[PDB]
């Protein structure tokens, strides 16, 4: 669900602040996204729009409020083995997401891009 | 789900072994029930059966392995507020059973109780 993938990124990013540093970036970053994406980052974030997307087509698999199992044994992120096949898809988007983020370059000049304009 | 209520049992009462335990218990206790509970126990198993059967009410909500959030507090447990409706209901569920069964006599005669004659 939204609220666990939140505490996925801190777990593969302890420094972070999820909301403050990936929400609004790009073109992808946040609630919808479109164009191409303007960086690597971006790309990190349109890969997890379309990782969703693709969910939706297991029956009654809605992302931002399906729970899952997940660990966190220091900046590695676990999907249990044992969640349903919609709780899976859904862990493994969100775990790639942040493993992806954490190893990607964060330029601030991308940070609330205007997308309008650069979209 | 399933592999999640043996976790919160062992929260609730950390000595136990919930599948060596539980499992084959009175009449309710393990997949199944029937008949009248021989005892307390057997009261908290009928209980959880029952909380189960009516989530089944609520629409694709699979007790079995539908995952949900929730944590353990030392002994304590919370089911998180964020979690959505079908595994809000089973959280319950699963909770107020491992709370049961904390405050019940456990009767190693009516382990593996033979049910067939006596449910
Ligand atoms: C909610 C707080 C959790 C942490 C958020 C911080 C960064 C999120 C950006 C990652 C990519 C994205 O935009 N992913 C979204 C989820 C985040 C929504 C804000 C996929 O959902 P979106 O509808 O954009 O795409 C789905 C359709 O493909
Ligand atoms: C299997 C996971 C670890 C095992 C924990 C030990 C068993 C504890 C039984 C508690 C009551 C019960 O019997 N609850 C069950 C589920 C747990 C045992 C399978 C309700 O499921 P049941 O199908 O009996 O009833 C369904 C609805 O009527
Ligand atoms: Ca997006
Ligand atoms: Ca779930
Ligand atoms: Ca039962």
């Amino acid at each position: 669900a939204l609220f666990q993938f939140r505490s996925m990124i801190k777990c593969a990013i302890p420094g972070s602040h999820p909301l403050m540093d990936f929400n609004n970036y790009g073109c992808y970053c946040g609630w919808g996204g479109s164009g191409t994406p303007v960086d690597e980052l971006d790309r990190c974030c349109e890969t997890h729009d379309n990782c969703y997307r693709d969910a939706k087509n297991l029956s009654g698999c809605y992302p931002y409020t399906e729970s899952y199992s997940y660990s966190c044994s220091n900046t590695e992120i676990t999907c249990n083995s044992k969640n349903n096949a919609c709780e899976a898809f859904i862990c493994n988007c969100d775990r790639n997401a942040a493993i992806c983020f954490s190893k990607a370059p964060y330029n601030k000049e991308h940070k609330n891009l205007d997308t309008k304009k650069y979209c």
